[PDB]
């Protein structure tokens, strides 16, 4: 079983099988939050304009630009907000910038789409292994062509539990993840010293970084299941 | 001192002080040894068709497609080779496919852009210390997208040694950096399981992997000092 890391997304990358899409500060952890609260899907649109769209419908407006909640929106990015939010049985629509674009990018070629984080990454890992045939890759979103730590870090604790559920293949990336991992046993230390957790502090949102840090404390994983017009569609596992 | 790692290049990054370009499966390693050689200087182009222009009575054209030699070059990409090559006093043009072109990456803002490899890392090292007012960034070439395991293992070592000659405001490709270098205390290992070495052994060019994991063997440091057409001029430090 091949283990592929790509420490930031690319335009040309291809994926032949799996990928977890890695954006722990904070989308992905947000995304498994929603689910783990009982909503009943999860639409992350390209842009804050696509999210703006569904305003009208039935739906609960969750997102950020710059870390903050948009003035329209009902939420913000926080997976603690997410996590306690009424949204049982609701469709919400995600709106966040680093990591819609590495999940569009990824579901262009792969077989199956998991947003992953450290909260729902013993679940993820699983699921990915049980969905795999040849591959299973971990895109982490950094930030804007730069490789982000926490991201990293993540895919580190994926590419160890999924070597621990089996044997693997690994590639450059997956060594780095590796490495990554090895520096930092301690997960909330690796995600505080990254450049997400500062620009979350710079905002005061940094109450936010304790609960990324949490591992494998929800068994609810996004899987890719469908698409409306421009948001991906996103369902519990 | 702001201390920073790109884990590969991207076309919108922009270096503020001084860049260590490295690309140790072959590329800057190469570029050392033809400097250890004695050559007066060293022009990168960013295409084999650039390098071919200066084809001239006593140029050396050096380069690789694939890594193997083109046909109409005098040398291919080997830093053996490269030492034992009869260039002194004379221009060695290369063009390779990720290293040269990293170069001209960083050199379109850096203030001070400098080749870098395990093989003149102290040097290196030192010299980037001395030109650094504000930073020293170090850009792994990685291959089309994706960072390299054994580029980023030698920004970890250069990485170590700034940190000997004073403090460091690591970022997180800096960390990342630093943890491939703890992970893999030879650097023989870090190479030899790293996706350009395993692609050389494709090709038949894997004794060029050792020399590329000599550590602080050469003192040449080929430092960009000027421009002519499509060429970057490096001479040695
Ligand atoms: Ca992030
Ligand atoms: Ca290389
Ligand atoms: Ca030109």
């Amino acid at each position: 079983m091949r283990l592929r890391v790509d420490v930031i997304p690319g335009e040309h990358l291809a994926y032949p099988d799996v990928v977890l899409v890695v954006d722990v500060i904070r989308a992905t952890t947000t995304a498994a939050a929603f689910l783990e609260a009982g909503a009943e899907a999860l639409y992350w649109t390209p842009s804050l304009e696509s999210a703006l769209a569904f305003k009208d419908e039935d739906v609960v407006l969750a997102g950020e630009t710059g870390g903050l909640k948009p003035p329209r929106f009902d939420l913000g990015n926080s997976p603690r907000e997410a996590l306690s939010a009424q949204v049982a049985g609701r469709v919400v629509v995600m709106s966040t910038t680093n990591g819609t674009k590495a999940a569009h990018a990824a579901a262009r070629t792969a077989k199956h789409v998991l947003l992953a984080s450290l909260y729902n990454a013993h679940a993820a890992a699983r699921l990915a292994r049980e969905l795999a045939t040849e591959e299973v890759a971990i895109l982490c979103a950094g930030k804007e062509g730069r490789a982000g730590l926490d991201d990293l870090y993540t895919a580190g604790v994926l590419a160890e539990y999924l070597g621990f559920l089996g044997e693997v293949e690994p590639e450059d990336g997956a060594r780095v993840a590796l490495a990554v991992k090895r520096a930092y046993p301690d997960p909330l230390e690796a995600l505080s010293l990254s450049a997400a957790a500062l620009a979350l502090k710079q905002v005061g949102l940094e109450a936010d970084v304790p609960f990324c840090a949490q591992v494998a404390k929800s068994a609810a994983v996004p899987v890719l299941r469908g698409r409306v017009g421009e948001a991906l569609i996103f369902k519990r596992a």
